[PDB]
């Protein structure tokens, strides 16, 4: 038996004017009239019973998370008192399993079209877990010097497709990322992890006692004791808090197309640049990503530009600045 | 006395999405909820009777012109069967004056806020016309190497502020326009002209006979006889037909600020760049010009950009390419 832990803490700000501050990233229907989370949950339910799926998410989002995922038990959504990043959410979650039990940690914010290959990889990671223990990550081959992704160096090969992690470095500078990619000895951290519960808990004790010490005796369904416990706990990701530090990290190579729905360029990577139609007019404008609504849009003299038009507003953004659309949300509110 | 000839033949395509292809530039209300033509007419009625004012325009715009200018008698709107640019229009309008009567030729697409300084200049030109004859221009001091204007080379003084023209060059290439400015020796042609009716006609006779040969004996208010003549007549601007060639051209420096309403860049020159408001959010974007309709527009990571939103559509244009909004209209229709 295994558990799945779904981390829903999203920041849909970057996706304005689709997203309002009301709709967290997780509930955005970027594809197929289905939220990121819903697609993620349907993917899990292909091989898993809802009983064994957990979602860790801030309390405001609980009531909606329930509406979105009616199959889930109520006891299975854990209400957090504060947004403390992934490490505390992982710990709190992993505690809900039996010491022995494998836990698959999954972000809600990803896109993975191939469910079967996804499970093919998970299965292959599980046998790995049983054979070698330690903490497992899923490596994606890099196609660019991305600065918001973690980077895993490949090490001693355990078996075909499975290696020890020589090192792990989260969110590096650009030129370093560039060198990692030029190297070939690195893969992107997918953001999904697999570990046995007891082992991960012991690694956090060593790696980040501040977390371990103040959360070890806590009941995740007692909101009050979890509130007061979180007051002593920091905001920090599993990656910084444990993976960079831990010497028992493993990586399996993901055999599936993967994407982090990070900002609008991200969506363009999936769909491709927009072509001229009756409602999109391009004069001296190349590599242009445009979403119309009621009326036509004309882009003149511009390239590598993103334009989005909803009832909420109109975004005109240069591609290298897609991450700064969050700032639009600071100013506009 | 004196006549005024307003030329109304303009294409508003560069002011999409404000303008529809149905509407020409003359009927656009860029300022004060009055049409470019309407401002031009009111400027002229400051010192003239409607009866001495003549508009020359395509037959398709006549009914619409009467509604805009109800003070204008119907006989003073000369319906043209085709657009042949300004040389033929000037000819048929000027014909209607008497041999010795000076004719003031005015585009409909100018913005001249100081009516009084305008007439101060016309007065000074009328006087100079009596003393020196020939064809008059009004020179603006050039701020930039504009390729869409005519350039007047300043020659000998007749008297202070009034000069013979050493050279009139219409629509030079960029590098010539840059040299013209550097030299200090040139003025922009305002597009307005003043001449005695008989003198202009002889000047077209020598400069561009096609126009004279075919229109000399034609009653401009006899539509069918004008229709037949215009099949034989070329489409050519007064500036290329006569002004570049003539040896009888003088210039009076304009005592007034002036502006040709060429494209959205022009409107920005008048109004200045947009600043941040409720409906206009700017992030890493300077020198932006933004007009909103019902929604917030956010511009991220872009400078020197025009964004215009209206029920007809949305325009996103880099400033340098403001001419090319024309090509948007052609693709869109
Ligand atoms: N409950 C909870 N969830 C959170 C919190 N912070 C983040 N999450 C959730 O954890 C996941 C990661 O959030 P991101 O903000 O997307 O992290 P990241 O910068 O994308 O970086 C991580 O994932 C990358 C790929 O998606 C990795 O490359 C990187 O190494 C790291 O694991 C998302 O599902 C998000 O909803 C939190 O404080 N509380
Ligand atoms: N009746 C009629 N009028 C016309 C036609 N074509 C143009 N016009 C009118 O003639 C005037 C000048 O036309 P534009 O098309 O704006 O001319 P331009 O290229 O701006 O160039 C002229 O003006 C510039 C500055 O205003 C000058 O710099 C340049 O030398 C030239 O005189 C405008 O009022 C326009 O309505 C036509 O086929 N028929
Ligand atoms: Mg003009």
């Amino acid at each position: 038996v295994m558990k799945a832990l779904i981390l829903a803490g999203g920041s849909g700000e970057r996706f304005w004017p689709l997203s309002t501050p009301e709709t967290p990233k997780q509930f955005l229907k970027l594809f197929g009239n289905k939220s990121l989370m819903r697609w993620t949950f349907e993917r899990v339910l292909e091989e898993m019973d809802p009983k064994d799926v957990i979602v860790v998410t801030h309390k405001d989002y609980v009531e909606r998370t329930k509406k979105e995922l009616p199959e889930l038990p109520d006891e299975n959504i854990i209400a957090e008192p504060m947004k403390k990043n992934t490490a505390p959410a992982c710990f709190i979650g992993t505690k809900l399993a039996d010491d022995d039990e494998p836990v698959l940690v999954l972000p809600a914010d990803h896109r993975i079209p191939d469910t079967k290959k996804f499970w093919k990889t998970v299965k292959k990671a599980l046998d790995a877990l049983e054979k070698y223990d330690g903490l497992f990550t899923f490596g994606i081959v890099p196609t660019r010097p991305e600065t918001g992704y973690g980077y895993i160096e490949i090490g001693e090969e355990l078996e075909e497709g499975v290696h020890k992690v020589a090192q792990f470095r989260e969110k590096p500078d650009l030129e370093t990322a560039k060198k990692f990619v030029e190297s070939g000895r690195f893969l992107w951290n997918s953001g999904m992890f697999l570990w046995k519960a007891r082992e991960f808990i012991e690694e956090v004790k060593v790696c980040e006692p501040s977390i371990y010490e103040n959360l070890k005796d806590v009941d995740p369904r007692n909101f009050e004791e979890l509130k007061k416990a979180y007051e002593k706990v920091p905001s920090i990701s599993v990656d910084y808090a444990v993976m960079e530090k831990s010497k028992k990290v493993r990586v399996v190579k993901a055999d599936f197309e993967w994407s982090d729905l990070g900002n609008w360029s991200s969506v363009r990577e999936i769909e491709g640049y927009t072509e001229e139609s009756d409602e999109v007019i391009l004069v001296d404008s190349d590599r242009v990503f445009v979403k119309t609504h009621n009326k036509p849009i004309a882009v003149v003299g511009l390239s590598d530009v993103i334009v989005i038009d909803t009832p909420n507003g109109i975004l005109i953004c240069k591609e290298e600045y897609a991450q700064k659309v969050r700032e639009v949300v600071k100013k506009l509110f």
